[PDB]
């Protein structure tokens, strides 16, 4: 998955920045069993000005997060989903969740690349890393934070 | 609903900016019915030169809305919706059509959150403030502009 | 179609950006058909560090391509493209593959503006250039590289 999140300029510092990218990331994991190297935490950030709520202009205290999955999962897996990730990027930004926003989008994964090869239909990440050869998968094991 | 909006660095004054907000914001609370608190319009600058068209580098002229909505629409109200966004942003923007770009993307009201939690199914949007706490409604009437 | 590439500051020079916007456009043009001035290369660049995989901070070698397209395409087609863009996309930007992540994003054309006006229905470019007016027609060739 790819997790696009807009924030402002200097409102999360590059610590947070990673503790957030945890968050997000460590949630997904979690939910659905999704390898933490499959995972992006992609930040988009702006000058505080350029959010308008209603079309009021707002601060620097926004968040939207907007995810890109795999179709496949239930309505009741993706609820739980949104809401992990709105209590831990809450917890990780320190910020009110009347300031987070989030929007999942989904794509049949036969058209989804990600370390430049087609991702595996949900629940075959298994032989799927078992078919790579070790020089891509040590390279794809790089990307795992364990904290 | 939340309006990304893709521009070029200061082609738009933050005044041109806010004429902006407000000409989608209020297209969408005509055409839909939804609540002005509820729009989120999202101004992500680059600066001029990262557009292409046809292989050919662009300016500072071109802006691309790409609108993600809740399920449930018809066709033709969407249809009706982005056509007035086009005009509208035209006007808002000074900026003639050709330089407009819209597209829509649309998602189940079950994974999309705003302010913290969860959207009502289209046409709810009543019983869900009326559920909702004053602390809550205080803060959300606080972003609307209705000028 | 948009092509929404997400790069890290001066990862990508003027001249790799064109090349890659070039790649982009030819591929789509060659597996769908469309014509070059109806595709967009819109390159969104961050700070480097803004990129998480698995958690752990990336460098500047990322590139995470999101595309906007027509409903339409079988899947064969469209893996086709995935795979010519992952491809193409690596030659143009010199960067090995497996820093490539791509996915497509689809909606129907009825709700889609290009140039101010609706997109027509796959396979039906032809009358849509036909019924416009020759100011149109020159304003849309004007974004055309068959390098």
């Amino acid at each position: 998955p790819v997790y696009m999140v807009y924030v402002s300029q200097d409102r999360l510092t590059p610590s947070a920045k990673h503790a957030v990218a945890k968050a997000i990331t460590d949630a997904h994991r979690g939910l659905t069993g999704t390898q933490h190297f499959l995972a992006q935490v992609n930040f988009n950030e702006q000058p505080a000005g350029n959010v308008f709520l209603g079309g009021v202009q707002q601060g620097g205290d926004t968040i939207f997060v907007h995810g890109l999955h795999r179709e496949g999962r239930s309505a009741d897996l993706k609820g739980q989903l949104a809401q992990r990730i709105v209590d831990d990027v809450s917890v990780a930004a320190e910020i009110d969740r009347k300031h987070i926003w989030v929007y999942f989008g989904e794509m049949p994964a036969q058209q989804m690349v990600e370390y430049g090869r087609f991702l595996p239909q949900p629940g075959h990440e298994g032989e799927w890393f078992d078919n790579l050869s070790s020089d891509e998968r040590a390279f794809m094991e790089t990307n795992v934070d364990v904290s």
